[PDB]
């Protein structure tokens, strides 16, 4: 699977290029933001954080493990009502939030044993590790998202013009 | 090192940002183009191809292994005169050839023993495997470039706007 780097969800993007794709819940977790995460999200140190962790499939195989950290206060009732199998991105937009800017870091790493088990991967195999912070129309952070993608099932691409 | 994705050379980008950067020669090689590479460069099967392989350094340490395949006919005198410690991109521009469009694929990979030895890396370490074709102002191919970067030394970044 060859995926242009993009602002939109890659699950939705895979759906677009005419492929099957989906999301499998791993866990919701209630966290409180440490100094680092508080700074990233622009919330108080100790603020509630809602974490959604999912396995991502495409073309009926596992391709990624996505861990999204949300400032809980921005999202009343999300954990109670969100269909974790739907598009998180669309739900947030539905809440009057526009994905205005995204800052992505692209790393490469070996999965830990838990990540490797969730993805059906050999732990020796390198994975893409993407980390994203997205910002809304007022430049308030929406989410911090970590995506671990199987190196053998994903190629990212970029076309650039002078 | 955090490096924005971009069309410019990453070695030069590091120097533009105030870091030391440089290149070490591994080898120049005379190849002829087979069917796949003839296709990529827009040249005839058997056309001469000049390969430049260099180790790239930044902030004093080895960060990547670059293997650049050039249609030799486009660059008279390059092997014997080009200073391999200097910017190949700038030499190509000084010859009147503008980097106008790039097509990059971004993969993750483990190095082979030779690649690992040249990079001073453990062969269990994840690497970025980048492959690029660049095209000039007349959409004529300039090079095909394979870059293998140490995952523990490089992080790529992208910022995107709605």
């Amino acid at each position: 699977i060859r995926q242009p780097l993009g602002m939109g969800s890659y699950t939705e993007a895979a759906k677009a290029q005419g492929l099957s794709a989906g999301r499998i819940l791993v866990a919701w977790s209630d966290l409180t933001a440490d100094e680092v995460l508080a700074g990233v999200l622009g919330v108080d140190v100790g603020a509630p954080v809602l974490q959604l962790e999912r396995v991502l499939t495409t073309d009926g195989v596992r391709v990624g493990l996505e861990t999204t950290k949300l400032p809980a206060q921005r999202y009343p009732g999300l954990r109670e009502t969100f269909d974790h199998e739907a598009s998180l991105y669309a739900e947030i937009r539905s809440r009057g939030i526009a994905f205005t800017r995204t800052v992505d870091t692209i790393d490469t790493a070996l999965p830990d044993a838990r990540e490797a088990a969730l993805l059906g991967a050999d732990a020796r195999t390198p994975m893409f590790l993407l980390n994203r912070v997205s910002y809304d129309q007022d430049d308030v952070a929406i989410e911090q998202r970590r995506s671990l993608y199987r190196g053998d099932r994903m190629t990212f691409t970029a076309v650039m013009h002078a």
